[PDB]
C-alpha cells in the first residue's frame, strides 16, 4: 500500500512542517516575516498589511539574512556577510534603513566585522561590539560613543561571552542588558588571559596549501576559568569628549571568596537590577538586588536584599539558577525553584523577605514561567495527565491560587499534548504552539478570556500528502524498575504487528537532564528507520533524567557514566524480553553526550547489543569544559571526585569493544567535543587489537550539519545499521 | 596437513628472517651484536673474543639503544633515551664510557636531548648538536668548545638539516661533515626563517588535557625554500684561539643567481673538498672543487676544476645528482651519470678536465659504486641476464675496462640474484648479502682472489619451519607494450593452477623511479593473501619506474600522475588477458606514492577495479614539499606548470569515485604526507555525495609502524579485502 518514509525523503527534507515565526511588535501587533516581504498584524481582527515590499532592497548588492526593526517601527537593522561562529554567535556587516526618509543611513555607518548588535528596548538607541568593544549609537546615523577600551582579541571580552560563558552558562553570546526605557546599559566583561587554548586544524577549501590552526579559550575540567566583571553605565549622560563612565557593581563576598560565575541579570524596574551568581562548585548561589543612587552615582547591593538558593542533593538549577521575574514596582518577584520534596515550582519572592511562598505544588514540574501580569501569572508544565512528557499552558491567579486554569489542555487531546507560548507585549494576546503527537498546530488566542480567535496554521496541506505514505506511529509508555517509573517511547514500523519480531535500535542521549520520552511529533531518521526499514527506534530516561524531580535528575551528581549508562541497558534488555524484540538485532547510537552513553554501553560487556554507532561523544570528562562538566562532576582533584573522573571514560572500557560492531564518527572541527576525544578512543582501540569502523568530517562542528555531510553521515549510518541487521 | 602462512603469523612475526649486521672496525675484524655480547671478529680466521660483555652496563638503570665506539678503539658512546623525530633525525642522551681504563665517564657529559653525536674518522675527537649549535670536543672527558652561536629553534640549524633536507635532499639527518684527518670540521647551516610551518594536532597519551599542535617548518610546492651556507673550520686551533673562526664557501655565481640547494659534500683529500649544487630548477647541477690555501686560510675553488652536469629530458640524477667516489690523491673521480643513451653508468672524471670517461656498458644501469682501490673499482648493478630487478657485484679492472668480473652472479643462481655488500675499510674482506628470490644468504669473501671464506648466515633455521607450511611462489617475468618491456611481478597461491580464475590485488608505488618487480624474497602481507585467501597479489613497474634508462624513467617528467597511472590499469588489463584471473574481482591498493597512484585509478571510470584501499596518499601535489615535487612537476605557477598541477589531484575525480568501494586511511601525525592530503580528499567526496569507508591513525606518522597500529591496519585491510572478494 502506497510507499514509505524513505532516507532521500529526511535527506532532500520532502515532507516539510509548516510553521508560524512571529514576533509581537506591541500588545496589539505582531511581524509576520513571510518569503519575499514581511508583514504587520492585528492580533484582534486578523487583518494585515505589508511592512516593507520584498524588492526595496533588490539593488542592495547584498544578500541579506536578517531583519532586526527598531521598537520605534521607524529603522531597519540589515544584515549580511553572515559568517557562522558557535552555537549563538556569529560576526556580520550591518546597515541600518531610515524608514522616515526611506533611505539607507550612509554616515557613520557600523564596522564591517560587527561581533553583535542590539537595539534599545524603546526607542531606536543602538549598542554594538566591534573588536570587543561596546559601542553606543543614540541616533542611527550620529557618531558612535566607545563604552569600553580593553577589548582585546582572544583575551578580554566585553558585551560578549567567550565560548564557555556562550555555550555553557548564558547560553547566548551577548552580554549586554538595556534598561527597560534604555537608560541604562549593564554589561559583563570577560578576561580569560590565563584560559588555556584548545588547538585543532581547519583545513578550508582544497585550495588553502596549508591548513590553518583554530586556537580558541576553552577551558577543560579543573582548567583556569575566565573571571568576570559587571558594569553599568548611563547613556544619556555621555558627552563625546569625555570617555563613558561605568560603574561596577562587584560581589557578593560569599562569591569572591573562590572562582564564581555571573549567571544571571534582571532589570526589576528602571533603577532596580538583579543578578546571579554562582561559585565555580555549582552548589551555591546568590543573588543580588542593587539600586541605583540618584545623587551618589553608585548602585548599592544592599545585604539581607540578596537571596540564596542552594543545593545538598545537586546543582542549582537545571542547567543554571532559574530566571526572576518580577512584579510591576519591582518589589517581589516569581522564580521557578526546586521543592522540598525536589520537584520544581514557583516560588513567590519579596525582595526583602528571606523566604519565598510556592503557589504550585505536587509530584510534577513546572517547565516555565511565561508571562506575568498584576493578575496573573502564565505558565507550562507537565501536571496534566502526569505524563511528564506532555507540556501545557496554565495561569494562576494571583489573589487565589487555588483558582488555576488549564489554557491548552482541552483544546484539542487528541492532537495537541505538547505546548510552547508566544505572549503580546502586555500578554493581551498569546500565540499556542503545538508539536504533537499530531501535526504541529498554530493558534491564536486573547488573554481576557481565553478566546480562541483563530488558526494560524495547521498543517494541512502536510497532512494530506502524509497520509499517502505509510508513515509509523509513536507509543509513549513507562515501565517499572524497582519502585519508580521511567517513560519510554517507540517508533513503530506501520503496521506494527505484536507478534513479528523487529530488530530494535536504541536512540540515546540521556545527558543530566534530558528527555528523549515526549509526545513530540517528528520526521527524521528514525522516521525512515521504522517506515521504510521496519526498526523500532526507542528511547529510555532513567536516572538524571529530567522533569520528574531531583531524585531522578540528581541521582548522577558527580557520579556521569554510571546509573544512566546502566538503565539504559536494563532498558533494552526488559525492550528485547518483550516478544516484538529480535534480540538478536538490537542496536544503539547517540551523539554528544549520547555518543558518550553509547560508547559506555557497547564497552559495558552486558553483551545485549549487536552493534553501536557513537557520533562526535564525549570519551574523557577531563576533556571536556569545566562549567558543564564540573556541575555534575566537581573537580578532577583527588582531593574532590579524580577518581571517578578517571573510571568513567571510555578508553578503560575499551577491551570489551571485542564482542561488538562500533562506529566512531566525529567532526574534525567540533569546537564542543574536541576531536581529541574520539581520537583517544580509537587509538585505545589499536592499543586493545579491537577492530571498528570510522569516519571522520572534515572542517565538520558538533553539528556536523553541513548539507553535504548531514546527507553523508546519515547515508554511511544507515548502511552500517542495515548490515548490522539484514 | 601443513598449514598456510597466516596474518597471525604475519602479524605476530612467527617466521622470522634471520640477519648478520656487520660493522667492520678496522681492515681484518669487525664487530658483531650478539645482542647480550658484542664480540669482535677475525674476517680471516673466523675467530670471536668478546669486545664488551654481556654484563658490562648494568646498574646503569638505563637501557642502550645503540653503541659507537670511537675509531681508534679508545672510547664507545652509549646512546639511551632514544626519541624518534622524522625518517632519520631522532633525539637521545649520551655517555661515553672509557675503555682504556673500563670507566665510564663522568666529567663534562653531552647535554641531554643531544640532537646529533659524530666521532671524527680518526682518533677520538667529537663533534655534536645541541639547541641548533655545533659542539666539539677534543677529550671525551674535557670541556667541549661551541663553534656556532646562531642556533635558533624552527629557524637556524648548525650541523642538522631542517626537515625538507633530511628527507629530500641528503637522506640524512647529519649536516656536517669531519675531514678524513679530522682536522677541519665542514658544516651546512640552513635558515628556515621565511619557510611556512605545517601544524597539525598531537594528541599523545589520554592523561594530556589540551592537544599539542606540532608545526614544523616544511617547504610545499613553489613556497619559500629555506637558504643554505656552508662552512669549515679548523678544529686544531680550538686549544689556542678561543673561538675559531668558521671559514664559509659560498657561490657558484651560476647558482646564486637563484634558488638553489646544497646537494653533497665528500671530503678528496686532507685538504680539498668537493661540494655539489643544484639550482630550485633541478635540471642544472654544478659540482666544486675547493682546496685549502695554507697562505689566505681561506678555501678557493678554481673554475677550470668546477663541473657542470644537466639534464635535458628530466632532473638530475635519479633522486639527486649522483655521489662523487674520489682517488686515493683526489685528483680524478668516479661518477654515475646517464650517458647519451640515456642509461646510467660510472664514468671517469679528472678534477680539472671537464669531460669525463664512461667505463662501463650499455643496456642495465650501475645501481651504485661500492669501493675503489687502487686495483679495481666494484659496483652493482642488474647487468646480469638483463633484468633490472635483479641486482649484482661487479669490479672492474682499472687499467682496462674491458676486463669485467661479477663476483656475485655464479655464487648461487638458482637462490641469490639480488646482492647488497660491504665491504672492510680496505676492501681486503666483503660480506655479501643476498635477498632471494631464495632465502637470505650471508656470506665472507676475502678481494685478493675473492673467494667464499665461509657462510655466516644460511637461514637453514627458517628454511626448515617453512617446508612445513604452504608458502606461496613468486612469478618473475615481464610484458612488451609499444615494443618496450616492462617487468611485473605475481605472488602467486600455493598449487597455482592456470585453469582456475583467482582474484587478483594490485600491488602499487609507481613512484619516480622505484621498483616493485624484483627477485628479492619477502614475507608481507601479500604472502598472506597469496598463502591462505588465495589472492594473487601482483605488481607492475610502467612508465616512470626506474633503473631501465631515462627513457623510462622520465616518461612521466611534469606529468606526475599520468602514465604512471594508465599504465597501472593497462598491466590489470593485460592480466585478465592471461586467462587465470576472476575480472570481477579486481582490486588495488599502495602507500604513500602508491595511495595517490591507487585512488587516481579508482577515480579514472575505467571499470578494472572492484575496491581499493590508499594508505597515506599524495591528494594534490601543491600539498607535497618543493623538494621532491619540483624536481617532477617544476614550479605549480601559470608560466610554469601549474595547469597539470591541478589537472592531476584526487578531488577533481571525486564523481567517478561512485562505481568503487574505496577505503581512505591516513595517519594524524604525518609529518611528510600530512593528513591534509586525505581529509581534502574525503571532504571532496563528501561534497559529491559519494560513500566510501575511512580510517584514521591517531598520532601515527607517514609509516603507521607503531607495534599495535601496524597489526591493526593490516587487520582492517584484511577485512576490507576478503568483504570485497566475497571470501572468507
Ligand atoms: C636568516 O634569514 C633571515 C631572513 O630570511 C635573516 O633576517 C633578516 O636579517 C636582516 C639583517 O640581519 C634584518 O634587517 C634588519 O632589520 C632591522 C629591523 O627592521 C633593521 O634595524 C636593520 O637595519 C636591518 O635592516 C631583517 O629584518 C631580517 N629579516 C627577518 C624576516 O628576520 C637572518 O639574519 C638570517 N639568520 C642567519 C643566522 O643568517
Ligand atoms: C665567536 O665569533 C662569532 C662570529 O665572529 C660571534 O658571533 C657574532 O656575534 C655578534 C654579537 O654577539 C652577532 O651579532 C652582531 O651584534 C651586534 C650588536 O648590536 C649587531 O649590531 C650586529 O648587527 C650583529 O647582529 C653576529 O651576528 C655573530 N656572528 C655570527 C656568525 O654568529 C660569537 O659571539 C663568538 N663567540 C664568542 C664566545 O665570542
Ligand atoms: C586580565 O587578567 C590579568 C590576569 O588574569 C590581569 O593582569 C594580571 O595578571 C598578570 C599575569 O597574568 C600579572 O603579572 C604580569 O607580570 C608578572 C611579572 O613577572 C608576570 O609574572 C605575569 O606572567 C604577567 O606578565 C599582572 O600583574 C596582573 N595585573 C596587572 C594590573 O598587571 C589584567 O590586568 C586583566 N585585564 C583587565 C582589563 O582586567
Ligand atoms: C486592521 O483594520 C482595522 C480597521 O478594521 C475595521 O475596523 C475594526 C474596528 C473592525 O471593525 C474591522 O472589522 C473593520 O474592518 C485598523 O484599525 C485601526 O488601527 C489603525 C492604525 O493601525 C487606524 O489608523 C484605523 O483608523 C483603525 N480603524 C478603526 C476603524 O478602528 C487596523 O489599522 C488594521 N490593521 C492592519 C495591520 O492592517
Ligand atoms: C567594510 O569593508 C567594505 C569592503 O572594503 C573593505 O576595505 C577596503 C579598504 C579593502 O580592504 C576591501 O578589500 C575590504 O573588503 C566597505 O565597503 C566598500 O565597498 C566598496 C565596493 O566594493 C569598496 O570600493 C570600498 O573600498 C569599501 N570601503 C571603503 C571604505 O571604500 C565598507 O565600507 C566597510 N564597512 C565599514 C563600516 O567601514
Ligand atoms: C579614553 O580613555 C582611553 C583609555 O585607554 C584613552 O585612549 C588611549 O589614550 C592613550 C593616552 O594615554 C593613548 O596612548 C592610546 O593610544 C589611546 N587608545 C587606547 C585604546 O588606549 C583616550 O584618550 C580617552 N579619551 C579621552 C577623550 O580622554
Ligand atoms: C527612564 O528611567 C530613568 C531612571 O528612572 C529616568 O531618569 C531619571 O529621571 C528622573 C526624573 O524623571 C531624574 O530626576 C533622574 O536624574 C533620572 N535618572 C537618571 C539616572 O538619569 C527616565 O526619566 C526614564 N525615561 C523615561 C522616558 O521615562
Ligand atoms: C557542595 O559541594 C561541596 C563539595 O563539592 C561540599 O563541600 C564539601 O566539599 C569537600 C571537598 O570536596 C567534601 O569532602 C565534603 O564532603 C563536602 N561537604 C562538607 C559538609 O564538607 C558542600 O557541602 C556542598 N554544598 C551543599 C550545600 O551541599
Ligand atoms: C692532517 O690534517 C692536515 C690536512 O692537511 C695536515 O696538514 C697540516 O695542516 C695544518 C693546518 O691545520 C698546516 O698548518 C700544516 O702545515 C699541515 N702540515 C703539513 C705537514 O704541511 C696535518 O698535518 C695532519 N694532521 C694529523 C694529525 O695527521
Ligand atoms: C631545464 O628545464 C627548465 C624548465 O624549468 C628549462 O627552463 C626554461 O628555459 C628554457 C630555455 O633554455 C626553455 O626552453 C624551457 O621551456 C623553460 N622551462 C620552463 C618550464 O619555463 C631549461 O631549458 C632546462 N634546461 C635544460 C639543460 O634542458
Ligand atoms: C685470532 O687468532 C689469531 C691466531 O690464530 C691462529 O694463527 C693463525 C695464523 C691461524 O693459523 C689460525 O687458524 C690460528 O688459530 C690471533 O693472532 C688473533 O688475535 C685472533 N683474533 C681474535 C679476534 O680472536
Ligand atoms: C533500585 O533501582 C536502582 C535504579 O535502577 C538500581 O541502581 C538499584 O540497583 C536498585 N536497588 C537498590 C537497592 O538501589
Ligand atoms: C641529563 O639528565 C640527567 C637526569 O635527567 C642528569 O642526571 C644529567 O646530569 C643530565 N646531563 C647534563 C649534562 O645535564
Ligand atoms: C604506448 O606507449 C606506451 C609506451 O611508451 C605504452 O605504455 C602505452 O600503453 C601506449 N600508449 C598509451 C596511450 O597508453
Ligand atoms: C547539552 C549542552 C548544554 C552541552 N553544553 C553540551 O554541548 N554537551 C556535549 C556533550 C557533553 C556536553
Ligand atoms: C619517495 C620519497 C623519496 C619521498 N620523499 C616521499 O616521502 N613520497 C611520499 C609520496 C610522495 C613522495
Ligand atoms: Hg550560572
Ligand atoms: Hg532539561
Ligand atoms: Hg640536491
Ligand atoms: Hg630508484
Amino acid at each position: 500500500s502506497r510507499k514509505t518514509y524513505t532516507l532521500t525523503d529526511y535527506l532532500k527534507n520532502t515532507y516539510r512542517l509548516k510553521l508560524y515565526s512571529l514576533r509581537w511588535i506591541s500588545d496589539h501587533e505582531y511581524l509576520y516575516k513571510q518569503e519575499n516581504n514581511i508583514l504587520v498584524f492585528n492580533a484582534e481582527y486578523g487583518n494585515s498589511s505589508v511592512f516593507l515590499e520584498n524588492s526595496t532592497f533588490d539593488e542592495f548588492g547584498h544578500s541579506i539574512n536578517d531583519y532586526s526593526i527598531s521598537p520605534d517601527g521607524q529603522f531597519i537593522l540589515l544584515e549580511y556577510n553572515y559568517v557562522k561562529q558557535w552555537r549563538h554567535s556569529y560576526t556580520a556587516s550591518y546597515d541600518i534603513y531610515d524608514l522616515n526618509k526611506r533611505q539607507l543611513i550612509t554616515e557613520e555607518r557600523i564596522p564591517n566585522n560587527t561581533q553583535w548588535v542590539t537595539w534599545s528596548p524603546v526607542g531606536h538607541k543602538l549598542a554594538y561590539v566591534w573588536n570587543n568593544d561596546i559601542y553606543v549609537k543614540i541616533e542611527p546615523n550620529l557618531p558612535s560613543y566607545r563604552i569600553t577600551w580593553t577589548g582585546k582579541e582572544d583575551i578580554i571580552y566585553n558585551g560578549i561571552t567567550d565560548w564557555v560563558y556562550e555555550e555553557e552558562v548564558f547560553s547566548a553570546y551577548s552580554a549586554l542588558w538595556w534598561s527597560p526605557n534604555g537608560t541604562f546599559l549593564a554589561y559583563a566583561q570577560f578576561n580569560d588571559t590565563e584560559v588555556p587554548l584548545i588547538e585543532y586544524s581547519f583545513y578550508s577549501d582544497e585550495s588553502l596549501q596549508y591548513p590553518k590552526t583554530v586556537r580558541v579559550p576553552y577551558p577543560k575540567a579543573g582548567a583556569v576559568n575566565p573571571t568576570v566583571k559587571f558594569f553599568v553605565v548611563n547613556t544619556d549622560s555621555l558627552s563625546s569628549v569625555t570617555n563613558a563612565t561605568s560603574i561596577q557593581i562587584t560581589a557578593p563576598a560569599s562569591m569572591l571568596i573562590g572562582d564564581h560565575y555571573l549567571c544571571d541579570v534582571t532589570w526589576a524596574t528602571q533603577e532596580r537590577i538583579s543578578l546571579q551568581w554562582l561559585r565555580r562548585i555549582q552548589n551555591y548561589s546568590v543573588m543580588d538586588i542593587c539600586d541605583y543612587d540618584e545623587s551618589s552615582g553608585r548602585w548599592n547591593c544592599l545585604v539581607a536584599r540578596q537571596h540564596i538558593e542552594m543545593s545538598t542533593t545537586g546543582w542549582v538549577g537545571r542547567f543554571r539558577p532559574s530566571e526572576p521575574h518580577f512584579t510591576l514596582d519591582g518589589n517581589s518577584f516569581y522564580k521557578i525553584i526546586s521543592n522540598e520534596e525536589g520537584y520544581r515550582h514557583i516560588c513567590y519572592f519579596q525582595i526583602d523577605k528571606k523566604d519565598c511562598t510556592f503557589i504550585t505544588k505536587g509530584t510534577w514540574e513546572v517547565i516555565g514561567i511565561e508571562a506575568l501580569t498584576s493578575d496573573y501569572l502564565y505558565y507550562i508544565s507537565n501536571e496534566y495527565k502526569g505524563m511528564p512528557g506532555g507540556r501545557n499552558l496554565y495561569k494562576i491567579q494571583l489573589s487565589d491560587y487555588t483558582k488555576v486554569t488549564c489554557l491548552s489542555c482541552e483544546l484539542n487531546p487528541e492532537r495537541c499534548q505538547y505546548y510552547s507560548v508566544s505572549f503580546s507585549k502586555e500578554a493581551k494576546y498569546y500565540q499556542l504552539r503545538c508539536s504533537g503527537p499530531g501535526l504541529p498546530l498554530y493558534t491564536l488566542h486573547s488573554s481576557v478570556n481565553d478566546k480562541g480567535l483563530r488558526v494560524l496554521e495547521d498543517n494541512s496541506a502536510l497532512d494530506k500528502m502524509l497520509q499517502n505514505v505509510q508513515m509509523p506511529s509513536k507509543k509513549l509508555d513507562f515501565i517499572i524498575l524497582n519502585e519508580t517509573k521511567f517513560w519510554y517511547q517507540m517508533i513503530l514500523p506501520p503496521h506494527f504487528d505484536k507478534s513479528k519480531k523487529y530488530p530494535l535500535l536504541l536512540d540515546v542521549y540521556a545527558g543530566p537532564c534530558s528527555q528523549k520520552a515526549d509526545t513530540v511529533f517528528r520526521l527524521n531518521w528514525a522516521t525512515y528507520l521504522a517506515s521504510t526499514e521496519n526498526i523500532i527506534v526507542a528511547s529510555f530516561d532513567g536516572r538524571g533524567s529530567g522533569y520528574q524531580g531531583d531524585k531522578i535528575m540528581h541521582a548522577i551528581n558527580r557520579r556521569l557514566g554510571t546509573f544512566e549508562v546502566e538503565d539504559q541497558i536494563e532498558a533494552a534488555r526488559q525492550f528485547s524480553k518483550m516478544g516484538f524484540v529480535d534480540n538478536k538485532r538490537i542496536a544503539i547510537w547517540g551523539w554528544s553526550y549520547g555518543g558518550y552513553v553509547t560508547s559506555m554501553v557497547l564497552g559495558s560487556g552486558s553483551g545485549v547489543f549487536k552493534c553501536g554507532i557513537a557520533v562526535a561523544p564525549v570519551s574523557r570528562w577531563e576533556y571536556y569544559d569545566s562549567v558543564y562538566t564540573e556541575r555534575y562532576m566537581g573537580l578532577p582533584t583527588p582531593e574532590d571526585n579524580l577518581d571517578h573522573y578517571r573510571n568513567s571514560t571510555v578508553m578503560s572500557r575499551a577491551e570489551n569493544f571485542k564482542q561488538v560492531e562500533y562506529l566512531l564518527i566525529h567532526g574534525t572541527a567540533d569546537d564542543n567535543v574536541h576531536f581529541q576525544q574520539s581520537a583517544q578512543i580509537s587509538k585505545a582501540l589499536v592499543d586493545v587489537g579491537v577492530d571498528f569502523q570510522a569516519m571522520w568530517y572534515t572542517d565538520e562542528d558538533h553539528g556536523i550539519a553541513s548539507s553535504t555531510a548531514h546527507q553523508h553521515i546519515y547515508t554511511h549510518m544507515s548502511h552500517f545499521i542495515k548490515q548490522c541487521f539484514s
